[PDB]
């Protein structure tokens, strides 16, 4: 069926939970055995999201190459994101290793430090132009160039330098800053408006390594993230745009991260944004 009348097929017929749940039910399972060795155990936020062993990203480094991130390569599409939990006290310098080593133009944080009253990620990047981080476990220095605060989210220059080379690069720091504590957004304006952002900046372009996408698990929001940009994109590739079926392109993406999508709430809100995103392309 065409997205916008079989989504207001569901409204009516308020069979939400039965779609989500036939979802997960089809999922893809595979192995994901490094993820679960002992000596990664502080390298996981939760016990029950971990990256499968065929997609996972490798640290450059011999003594252990684990981090909790996964490749998401959309073929047709033609676009690639690395999907990744919000980093741990114990892996903020692998966070910072991995957007080195892939070549990574952007970051989006799709989540609050503190929400709910308590922590949903370290707090991984320096806040004063003056008081710069060094990560001595991978031999990084960053430093924020500068800071753009918008009401709903925040844009910031950052400067990664391989201290091992001297090597510098820019790499762009997009903060969607008003995700609700509990729920999803009432209008996918904002969130639009956003990924309009991040798109023109080139994070998402093919001549950077692929951008790096989080939230607290990595499954969530950032899956609301790349579904809607593979799904607006697929409708302007493609001669029928009616043909894009927005459960079979998840269905593609959970072949490489499990557990995309983590309510039937925001299921319903990939839907209501990527329609309303359909109209704005337009032309009109
Ligand atoms: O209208 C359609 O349904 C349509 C147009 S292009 C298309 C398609 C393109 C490429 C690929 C892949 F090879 F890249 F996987 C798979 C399907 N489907």
């Amino acid at each position: 069926m065409e997205m916008e009348k079989e989504f207001e097929q569901i409204d009516k017929s308020g069979s939400w939970a039965a779609i989500y749940q036939d979802i997960r039910h089809e999922a893809s399972d595979f192995p994901s055995r490094v993820a679960k060795l002992p000596k990664n155990k502080n390298r996981n936020r939760y016990r029950d999201v971990s990256p499968f062993d065929h997609s996972r990203i490798k640290l450059h480094q011999e003594d252990n190459d684990y981090i909790n991130a996964s490749l998401i390569k959309m073929e047709e599409a033609q676009r690639s994101y690395i999907l990744t939990q919000g980093p741990l006290p114990n892996t903020v310098g692998h966070f910072w290793e991995m957007v080195w080593e892939q070549k990574s133009r952007g970051v989006v944080m799709l989540n609050r430090v503190m929400e709910k009253g308590s922590l949903k990620c370290a707090q991984y990047w320096p806040q004063k132009e003056e008081k710069e981080m060094i990560f001595e476990d991978t031999n990084l220095k960053l430093t924020l160039i500068s800071e753009d605060i918008k009401s709903y989210y925040t844009v910031r220059q950052l400067e990664l330098e391989n201290l091992t080379t001297q090597e510098t690069r820019e790499i762009l720091h997009f903060h969607y800053t008003t995700w609700p504590d509990f729920g999803v957004p009432e209008s996918p304006a904002s969130f639009l408006n956003f990924l309009f952002k991040v798109r023109e900046s080139g994070s998402l372009s093919p001549e950077h390594g692929p951008v790096v996408v989080h939230c607290s698990a990595g499954i969530g929001r950032s899956g609301t993230f790349c579904l809607a940009d593979t799904c607006l994109l697929l409708m302007d590739k493609r001669k029928d745009p009616s043909s894009v079926d927005i459960k079979k392109v998840l269905l593609e993406m959970r072949k490489f991260r499990m557990g995309l999508i983590q309510t039937a709430d925001q299921l319903r809100f990939s839907y209501l944004a990527v329609i309303e995103g359909a109209k704005f392309i337009m032309g009109d």
